[PDB]
This record gives structure tokens, sequence and C-alpha cells, in this order.
């Protein structure tokens, strides 16, 4: 008779529906929005308005970046075969998490480490180069030092601003200054960014203890910021492809290189 | 030249900064678009009215979560519980959304309108289905019923009443409900039938579409989107949470199954 | 107390497990093989040994065909984009069932609807012709009447001289023999084949009544026999990009066209 | 001229007949090679020996079921209830495949090749992983122990001591065992281990790879592949009788949830 599961998020059970203990009308009443419901759901926390503010555009910058990128261009393949939006939405999102949409994750683990490890920005640096090891969160493929990223420059602005302490991305802006030295592409980027300066969230907005904050960094919830986010333009995507009524696509031999090993061997 | 194999409409990440359908996202940021209308901008290609982008805004809030025991908040747990990543249990529980959990938006929209639009009266469309053996999608719940009302529904239609221009369709709807409810009382107009039917009376009177353009967005599915992205906030949630209460690896017990194979 | 869920495929309870009744030890004293495995799981049945060969044959023939269709470039896009080996399978096979790996299921369906209303071949493909609609599992994108495609040639050799009865598989002979006189190359495809030949395999091989073979058609086996063969390939795919230590992909911005609405509309 | 963006080298569709490695498809039917020999050519690149085709064959064989109450089954059999295609379905229960249910063959190959190679005993190496705090993959089971013996293992165990050349590994592995069990009853080496192990001392002993070969295949992830492609027969067999047996939609009973929410 024990219950086999454990739940701590919403309870559905009532005549009213309760969002970690808020039920759904307050939730309203106190025009909390996205970002005050994600606090409560994914962290079961009141956050200030601020703090739900900057989890709103942090959605609205990685809402999408085109069709070329890894997902956008599987869930455009899966629309362009005819199947639904599910099927296509998730076909996009299992690229993501290493080498596509998964630098916000490890930015904050990277930074987080050196912080706490008491290394300053140019010993970890020069460690960091020692090692062959990119700094995550680090760099871009179009952007530099004289010709800004504007995602990174509006949250950036919104973070210093409403931010009462921002220690750890005052130490990866140190970085930039540094690695901006070796070559003038070695900006912070947005997956920087985000990610450093939702670390300060989670440390410094008063809502949590160290521990609970360096646990939501560990179990991933930077990948599901990135995660959430996407997923709007790849439904976009989705949809897009349907209204342009486009048809199945299979990919030219003549970008394909076939080495097959030889009848003998 | 060879001609392009892709084609694209709604962001363009080529130049100076980053374009969202008709708007560059400092524009996006200083005209306070919000979610709402960055989905206004991404999914309909369009810069819609202010309540239309809020009422977007509320179904994303509304939708979030809905507890542990739904079929894909399920699978999300089982996953997380076997030690997946976030994207890979996230995804388990995104599966599950379809006819019967979750994605009925597109079909109730889709029956609701061509009912209304036919000029039958909500009677001889209850009817019309029983007869097909067609289930009303949008109507019925497991667990919600006039007995247990779902305040998603009366928050979303007091907005809609107090926001939208015109709401015939809900109208309908409702007149539907009456009849289904009187039959048996979990026969509610359930959150996919509310939101299905009045985003058919916002794309169709906000102003920004023709009614072959309203049309067109029901056909190829852009409802379901709302509850899928919506839901995806709490399917993370349960992710995160099963993480944290260290919740090991998960077998379904013997004695809820019962095996009945070949002799 | 009454059990939530029924099961009728496998009892793994006791000290042996059991497919469908055959303890596992029995499955390999009888060789039973993947084929006879694939009887017992999906149709809880002990089907002739020309059916379960009939079966692998299905599994090997469809088992890949290179890395351009959807969702080989799929899983191949994952496997670059750093994923494992389910994420990326599985991006790929969410690809299937309509436009792409979906003929078989079409074909099943299309060739059983007309063969049991009682149609003649010649006046199905004139009716198909007057409605719009192709026909599923007629039509080859590069084989032809004298240019034969040798996946058809293996499977249906096999058929015909193991099967005692084929009439489904003889009705879409007699369809093929009218189309190729439109067009040369609407033959009888891999996929039409498979689907014919496996209808033909419910109906007659004595394992099935006729309402038990319309419903393991209906109800999706044949999508199960193009996934499961197919997932061999895409896992292969997977374990190629890695062996070949391929990068991370981007699609090139000169084949994609940009036409957004405009910044005044 | 534009170099080439993908690179691929294990099937080539372009020609008069398709070819799987070093293979035309007419000879793989013409040399008999089967499932298995398919599965050695567009994985591992070689035409294998006849023992070796038949093990990966009885290795897909006895990973096709395990019931419906493990994660996998369970989610294929909730989507199934909610309504969803057989993709859909499939895709929804192989997610759960990793750590802790089916995906242990690559860390039980990696972690008992590691320790074997070392030199290490195998008490030295349990009390090594105690003390890391690390589980050892293909190792332990919810249901099989020693009192309720896996007759999968035993039929693997005994095709490998018949047909392989050399099983060092193998014989490591059950030295591990005999500790690990003498512990706790349920520490037996599960199906993951067994087929892990197994594995590498097939490709370490086959002779169609160097050592260099098989230590790059346990690396990429390859043994894995062989508890999905055969699993994914069971689950599909669950989602066909979830189907057949016409099963509604599936909603988790409550009094089997313990909500504890903020004050
Ligand atoms: C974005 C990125 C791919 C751009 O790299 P790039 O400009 O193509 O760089 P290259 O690989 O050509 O290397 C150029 C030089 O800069 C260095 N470099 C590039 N990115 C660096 C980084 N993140 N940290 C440290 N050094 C970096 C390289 O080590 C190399 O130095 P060398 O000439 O002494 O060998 C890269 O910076 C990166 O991987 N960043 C980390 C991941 C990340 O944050 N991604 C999110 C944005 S996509
Ligand atoms: C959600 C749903 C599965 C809940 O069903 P439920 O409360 O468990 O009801 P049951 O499946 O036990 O059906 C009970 C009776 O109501 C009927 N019924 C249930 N949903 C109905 C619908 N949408 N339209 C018409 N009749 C319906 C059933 O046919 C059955 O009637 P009967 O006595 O003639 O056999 C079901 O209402 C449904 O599929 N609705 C449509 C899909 C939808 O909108 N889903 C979103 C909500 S999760
Ligand atoms: C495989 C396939 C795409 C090849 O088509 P294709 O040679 O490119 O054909 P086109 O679309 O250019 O049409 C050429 C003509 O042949 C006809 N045709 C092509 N395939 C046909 C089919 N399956 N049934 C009937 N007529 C067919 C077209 O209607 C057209 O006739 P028209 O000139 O009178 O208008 C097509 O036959 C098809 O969709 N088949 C059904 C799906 C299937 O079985 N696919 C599995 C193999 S990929
Ligand atoms: C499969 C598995 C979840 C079953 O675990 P279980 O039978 O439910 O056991 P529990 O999780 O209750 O653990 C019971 C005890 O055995 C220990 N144990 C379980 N699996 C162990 C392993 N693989 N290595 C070492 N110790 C193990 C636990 O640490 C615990 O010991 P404690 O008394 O010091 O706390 C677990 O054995 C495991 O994760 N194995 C490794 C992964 C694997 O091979 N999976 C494939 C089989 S599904």
């Amino acid at each position: 008779k024990p219950a086999s599961f454990m739940t701590s998020i919403c309870d559905e059970r009532g005549q009213e529906l309760i969002y970690a203990g808020m039920p759904i009308t307050e939730v309203f009443k106190e025009e909390m929005g996205i970002g005050g419901v994600l606090g409560l759901l994914w962290f079961q926390k009141r956050l200030p308005k601020y703090s739900c503010q900057f989890i709103e555009m942090c959605l609205m910058v990685t809402a999408d970046h085109g069709p070329a990128v890894s997902g956008a261009h599987n869930t455009i393949i899966c629309a362009r075969a005819g199947k639904d939006l599910v099927s296509s939405l998730t076909s996009g999102l299992l690229t993501i998490g290493d080498r596509f949409g998964g630098a916000l994750d490890a930015a904050a683990k990277m930074f987080s480490k050196a912080f706490d490890s008491g290394i300053i920005p140019m010993e970890f640096v020069n460690k960091m180069k020692k090692e062959g090891k990119l700094i995550m969160g680090i760099g871009h493929r179009v952007k530099s030092i004289n010709n800004p990223d504007m995602r990174v420059q509006i949250l950036k602005d919104y973070v210093r601003q409403h931010f009462p302490a921002t220690p750890l991305l005052d130490y990866a802006l140190e970085v930039e200054k540094i690695t901006t030295s070796k070559k003038p592409n070695l900006i912070l980027n947005v997956d920087g960014l985000i990610g450093v300066a939702f670390v300060d969230m989670l440390r410094n907005c008063g809502s949590f203890t160290r521990e609970e904050a360096d646990e939501y960094i560990d179990i991933g919830a930077l990948n599901g910021i990135f995660v959430l986010g996407r997923s709007m333009g790849f439904i976009g995507h989705y949809l897009d492809q349907k209204r342009l009524k486009q048809g199945l696509y299979r990919h030219p031999w003549d970008d394909i290189s076939y080495v097959l090993p030889e009848h003998m061997s």
C-alpha cells in the first residue's frame, strides 16, 4: 500500500489546480507570467519579478536561430516527410545536448567550477589552454569585440540593471577581456551569458541555498531553458514547411562521399 | 545556378541581428512583445494584438502542468527514474500527446468549426457524431467533470469573454457541452476543446487574418502546438523533481498486470 | 484490486522466460530464429518455417538504403551533433510513416481493399487514375520493367517458390503488367511486394482467421516490419559517423531560400 | 569543386543493386548471411564467422522481450493506450534505455575490460568500485537473482563456451559475479553484462579485428545497439497487443502517488 511515486510540483486532485502551493487563480492574480510559472514548476519557489522577467527574456532570445542548425534542419526534414507536429519537433529536439544547444549548461558548469576553485580569470584561461580545452560560452562564428551580438547585449543590459549581484557574470566578463586579446571573436556568446546569468540568479536572488542552486545546475535546468525556448522555433519551422507545401527531401548524392570497404577485404 | 533545396520564412539569422518574421530582435524587446508576441511572429507570421499575445501566454500558463499521473508526465517520470537525460525524458512524455491525451485541439477546432459552418444545431452535431461512432474531440475528461470543474477552462472563458470581439464558435461549443454534460457528467468541454475553439474565434476575428488564412492555420496543426509547448514546462519540471528526489529505477508491479498468454 | 494492465506476449515472472507460451529453451530447441520469435511476440502464433524465413528476408532487404533518405540523414545529423545512439536512432525513426517508409502499409491496405471489393486489376488502375490517386507500392525512382530491382526479384522468387497461395501478390503483378504499359518505371517496388506478400502470409499461412489478418494490417504490423528492419541501418549510420569522426553539421545558407514577411506587413 | 559535406561507408544504393559494406545484396542472400551477417556488415564492416553471426542472432532473440512491467515496455504501452502510432510508441519506450535499464552493455564492456587489462583481481575491482561510489555496470537485477536465475544468461553462456575460441573477459566477469552474489543475491551478471563481456571476447578473438579495432567498436557504443535492436521487437509486440486488446487511455492512480508540495 505505500505510494510508489513521489511528486512536488503540481496538485490537480482538488477542485482547483495548484502549482507548487499556489492555486491557479492566485498565479494569475499575482501576474506571475510564464517566468513565474516556471519558477513554481521547476524550482518550487516564488521568484522575484525581475528573475521571472529574466527567464522570459531567455526563452525569447533562444526561440529560434534559423533553419540551418541541426535540430531545426531535422524538424524540417521530418515535416517534409509528412509527419505530425510532435514527431517532427522531437526529431529536432533529440539533436540537443552536446555540440548543439549544450553550451548553456556546459558554460554554467565550467565557469562555476573555475570561480568556486578560487582561480583568477587569467589563470583559468591559461589552464584551459594548457589542457587543450575550449572555454564553453566563449567564441562566435560571426560576431566579435567591435561587432557585438545583440542578444548578448539585450540580456546583459537587463541583468546588470536588475540583478543586485552578478559575481559569475563579472568573472566571465573578465575572462572575455582576456580571450578577446588572443582573437577578437572570442567574445562571451549568448550561451555563455545565459549560463552564467542563470547561476547568478539561482545563487543570489534569495530563493535558493547554494546547495539547491548547485543541484539545479547539475540536474540540467539550463538544458531545460534552451530546450523549452528553442521548441517554439522548431514548432514554427514545422508549421512553415507545411505552409510552404514542401515535399519529401532526399539529400543529393553529389554532397556525399561513399567510401565503402573493398569487396575482397 | 543550382536552385535552393530548402525554403524558410520565419527567422533570418544571417545578418547583423536576428529577425523573427517581420521584426528584428531589438524591436521585439523595444515593443515588449513577450513570449506570446514571439509566438505570433514565429508561428503565425504576424504582430498580433496585445490581447491575443496575452491569451497565448495564458494558454501556455494554464496548460503548463496537470500532475504526474497523466500519460506524458508519467512517461517522463519513468525516463527520469531510469537515469536518462532531460531531452530523452521530455521527449518520451511528449510522444504520448495525441488523440486521447493533449492533442485534441486541432480536431476540436476542425469538427466544431465544420458543424458550426454547416448550420446544424448542437444536438444534431452530437447525434451525428454518435451515429458515426466518432468521439467529440475536445469533450470529456477522466477526472474533471460538472462535479469537479476545471478552473483552467473558467480562467480561459473569462478572459476570452472580456477581451475578444466575438466568440461564436465558443458559444456553439458551450451549447454542445450543455447537451453532453446533461447525458454524462464527465463530458465537459475540456482544455483541448476550449483552447481549440477559442483559437478559431481569435484567428477568424482578431483582424490579422483572412478566413482562408485562419482555416489554413487550423488545417496545418498550429493549435496542438500550444499544448505541446505549454505542457513541456511541466514535463521538464517533473524530470527535475524526480532527479532532485533521487528516485530510482521503476518497474511496474506484477499484481497490476493480467498475463493471459496462449496455452 | 483488479489489474489495470493486460498483456499477452511474454511472461518473465517464472524461473524461465516464456514468449507467447513457449519457454525460451524451446524457442532455441525448435530453431525458431528471429522470424519465429517475431511470430510469437507480434502475433502469438507458431508460424510455418517458410513464413519465418520470409519475415527474416524482409528485415534483411529493408535494413538500409543509404544515407540520403530522410531518416538516415536525420540519424546522421544527430550522430554528428554528438548525441547518443538511442537519441540518434529515434531522431531518424521519427521521420517514418507517411512519405518515407509508409508505402509498405499503404500498399497492403490499398491492394487489399481493391482485391476484397471484387474490382479487377484493369478497373482498379482506371479508378485510381480518375480519382487522382497514386497506386501505393508501384513506381520507382531509378528501376523499370527491363532494369529490375534485385530486392524485389529475390523476395518475389522466395514467395512464389514457398507460399502455397499468393492471391494478393498475383493481383498486384497483374496491376504491374498494366501500369508498366503507361510508363516503364511503374513497376512493383519493394514496399509493394513486401506489403502484398505479408497480407498473403497472414491470410493463407493457416495460423490466422481473416479477421485476425485484417486486424494486424489495420493496427500497423507492416509499419513495424519496416521500422524494425531499417533500425539496423540507422544504427549502422550512427556508428559509421562516429567511426569517421564526423563533426557538427550546419546546412549551407546557399541551399536555403529565406523569404520572410515584409517589416511593414 | 565543392567538397562533399557527408561521408559514409556502410551502404551504397546508387548502383544496379544495393551493397552492404563489401557485399552486393544478391551475394548476401547467396551466402546465407542472415540477419546476423547483415548486422556484421552494416555495423562492423566485416563478413564475420558463422558462429559470430549466429551469436548475434541469439542475442537479438534473447533480448526480444522481458514483459510489460519494465520501463520501456511500460512507456510503449502507455503511448499505445493513448492512441499513438507505432513509431511514436516504440520511440517513447526506447528512450528509457540507458544506464539503469537496458543500456549498460557499453559500460559493462568498458569497466570489465579496464579492470581485466589492468591486472587487478576481481575482488579489487569490486572493492574499488564500492570505494568510488560507482555501480558495476552489467551487475544487478530488480527481479532475477541466484534464487530466480536468468535463462537468457544461461543460453548465452552455453553458446559462448561451446563456440568461442577464448573467453577471458567472460571468465573474469563470472569471478566478479561469484563475489557480488555472495554479498547480495540479486547482484547477478545480468543480460547487459553478459552480452557486453561476451562481445568483447568475440571482437578481440574472432579474427576479423585488431585489438585497436575491437577497442574502437566498444568506445563508439556498438554493443548497446544490440539491446536496442533486439528489444525493439518486443516493444512493437506490446504496441500491437495493446491495440488488439482495445486498451483505453491510462491515467495512473492517485493512491500510488505521494503529493508533497510546498506550504
Ligand atoms: C564557437 C566556436 C566553435 C568558434 O571557434 P572558431 O572561431 O571556429 O575557432 P577554431 O576552432 O578555428 O580555433 C581558432 C583559435 O581560437 C581558439 N579558440 C576558439 N574558441 C575558443 C574558446 N571557446 N576557448 C578558447 N580558445 C578558443 C582555438 O583554440 C584556436 O587557437 P589556436 O590558433 O592557438 O589553435 C568555439 O569558440 C567553441 O567551440 N566555443 C565553445 C562552445 C560554445 O560556447 N558554443 C556556443 C556558441 S555556438
Ligand atoms: C478523455 C477521454 C479518454 C475520457 O474518457 P472517459 O471519461 O474515461 O470515458 P470512457 O472512455 O470511460 O467513456 C464513457 C462513455 O462516454 C462516452 N464518451 C467519452 N468521451 C466522449 C466523447 N468525446 N464524445 C462522445 N462520447 C464520449 C464513451 O463513448 C462512453 O459511452 P458509452 O456508455 O456509450 O459506451 C475521452 O472523453 C476522449 O477520448 N475524449 C476526446 C479526446 C479529448 O478531447 N482529449 C482531451 C482530454 S484528455
Ligand atoms: C515512386 C514514385 C514517387 C515515382 O514517381 P515518378 O516516376 O517521379 O512520377 P511522377 O510524379 O513524375 O509522374 C509521372 C507519371 O506517372 C504517374 N505515376 C507515377 N507513379 C504512379 C503510381 N504509383 N501510380 C499511378 N501512376 C503513377 C503519374 O500520375 C504521372 O502520370 P501523368 O504523366 O499522366 O500525370 C511514385 O510512383 C509513387 O509515389 N509511388 C507510390 C509510393 C510508393 O510506393 N513508394 C515506394 C517506393 S519509393
Ligand atoms: C538494475 C538495478 C537498478 C537493480 O537494483 P536493485 O536490485 O533494485 O537494487 P537497489 O537499487 O535496491 O540496491 C540494493 C543494494 O545493492 C547495491 N547495488 C545494486 N546494483 C549494484 C551494482 N551494479 N553494483 C554494485 N552494487 C550494486 C546498491 O548500492 C544497494 O546497496 P547498499 O545496501 O550498500 O545501499 C541495479 O543493479 C543497477 O543499476 N545495475 C547497474 C545497471 C545495469 O547493469 N542495468 C541492467 C539491468 S536492468
